[PDB]
């Protein structure tokens, strides 16, 4: 066939818009996220943060992709990532 890795994203008509507001609360399993900018309390899984939980906390900005789940339907955070953060990797 051929090679490429996801060619370059966004992909398909349909882009995707990332989202930052705040972590309004958090917990062992996951944590809420209170859009800033649609003045919702959005849920991200702990899994949705790609760094480590450990750094993060309630209180803090961070960005996020809103998505719709599959038994419920309902806008939900993935994908998380702390917005400050310059730091290399």
């Amino acid at each position: 066939g051929s090679s490429g890795s996801s060619g370059g994203y966004p992909n398909g008509t349909s882009a995707a818009l990332r989202e930052t507001g705040v972590i309004e609360k958090l917990l062992t399993s996951y944590g809420f996220i209170q859009c800033s900018e649609r003045q919702a309390r959005l849920f991200f899984h702990c899994s949705q943060y790609n760094g480590n939980l450990q750094d993060l906390k309630v209180g803090d900005d961070v960005e996020f992709e809103v998505s719709s789940d599959r038994r419920t339907g309902k806008p939900i955070a993935v994908k998380l990532v702390k917005i400050s953060g310059p730091s290399s990797g």
